[PDB]
């Protein structure tokens, strides 16, 4: 707990955190400390578990990112961080292309190589992972995850906490419900309800 | 119809136009006006339908882009624009990587995150959509469309007006005929004739 | 054989060489000469076959790249180049995003539009082709090839000389053996042994 003045606190110290740390540093931000349920990651000290959050706030740190891949858990930890007085920053790699008409929430991760086009809306705590494409007029719910190299072809709505695996694709105009999982490589050609798993080309719900 | 001096006229005012407008603006270009069959889009005024083109030309506007996703219609409107005295500009996002040995036509859209490698030839009115990859020695016919996140692995020939859906892939050396559609996620491993639909991994013609 | 002082010698004069030449030139490097088994490529002279390597070294050229797509052959030619006193450079397009914690070998090609994330290790003579994504904590063996638009979702190990075709995907944590081929579009969801061919969504070994 001896820390510099002013950087970003990270919740989570795993592989996702490594990537987030590098996005932040590529933008010139400083990462102050990690809190992890196992109480360094790329040189950032792990100072305790989530019980350390009040102490971090008290010492003047007020900016935070939740680097937890699990969508439901990330969402819960973002709420906890905000209750403790932290503001949720975004971690947007400088190579990502984010159109000027995109609406971004808070606590959003946007990895290297991403493109997000016109009039897309990105909810709080979303992850738009490495190389993913979000075409025009998409709506991404809070705490969803578009996995690496996934692609949404415009007018796609993705529900809260939905997860698209590596290389998933969605054709124009499709809606995917909250809490749904699209497997790696799945090609979604019809609306998906909430709380299902869909896999394949074309993607099919698996009971 | 009171317009500034010198910008680009856009045919079409839909979702594709939004993305094109943003590509042009990212390059420092000004978008003058839209003509749309329904007679603003991201702040660009819609001044009429295609019957307004002569009036736009008369007032000194001479640069145009056809922002219409339908390949056959785009091609026809490009001809009409040229007959009315417009030059067809390209709309190439600054993040796109276009090799110095690529040959580009006119009226070409190249979206964010694209890469086009050595000695590829891109016909007039092609769309190389968001995140698409065109490897070395490809030949893209006039008014074709490589959809978002699609990839051509080198030495691929794509016929006039062909359309590759989101995330389609083509292995080296394959030829795809004019007017053919490859569904989203289709993986093309053999030449395709003209005027067919192919879907799947590997892609198969669907009667 | 009259050559400038100081550039890079390229082994191979085919389509892959074209792309490599352009990567090098985009970084401000000069390409001195090609040696090719058939004894110009984008303006670089072909000066002989591999028997010309001693003469090139004698005249002061000492930097080399092996632009041969075949993995086993590339590996053998890299050894031969090093025995002749050449150092193997990397050919990394300036648009590629290579995290600061990535470990790179020598003789590595990294094409336009690539992203490689935290704590990934890239073996000598690997090819990370156009638009490919290598997420955190990956291990790429010597002389492997990640084809255009392929994606590894983190914690993936790729054996020596393995080849992933255009648009292949690998889910987190998977190991792929040496000398294995994943077909274009294959989605690898389980470890693959050495010396197999796997195709499909999900990828399945083909006898
Ligand atoms: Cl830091
Ligand atoms: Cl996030
Ligand atoms: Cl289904
Ligand atoms: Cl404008
Ligand atoms: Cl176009
Ligand atoms: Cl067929
Ligand atoms: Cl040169
Ligand atoms: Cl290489
Ligand atoms: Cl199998």
């Amino acid at each position: 707990a001896s820390l510099a003045i002013g950087g970003v606190v990270i919740i989570g110290g795993g592989g996702h955190a490594k990537v987030v740390i590098e996005s932040l540093r590529a933008c010139g931000e400083t990462v102050a400390a990690i809190v992890d349920a196992d109480p360094a990651v790329l040189g950032v000290p792990v100072v305790g578990d989530d019980l350390a959050l009040p102490m971090l706030r008290e010492q003047g740190l007020s900016r935070l990112f939740v680097a937890i891949g699990d969508n439901r858990l990330r969402q819960k930890l973002g709420r906890k961080a905000r209750d403790h007085g932290f503001s949720l920053v975004n971690a947007i790699h400088p190579s990502a292309v984010v159109s000027p008409s995109v609406r971004l929430g808070e606590g959003v991760a946007v990895m290297a190589g991403v493109a997000i086009n016109a009039d897309s809306w990105i909810g709080d705590l979303a992850i738009i992972n490495t190389g993913a494409v979000v075409d025009h007029d998409c709506r991404l719910g809070a705490a969803c995850h578009l996995g690496p190299a996934s692609a949404l072809a415009g007018g796609v709505s993705v529900g809260e906490r939905a997860f698209l695996g590596v290389g998933a694709r969605v054709i124009p105009g499709v809606t995917i419900g909250a809490d749904t999982i699209v497997g790696a490589g799945g090609v979604v050609v019809r609306d998906l309800p909430d709380s299902v798993l869909a896999i394949g080309v074309p993607a099919k719900i698996k009971g």
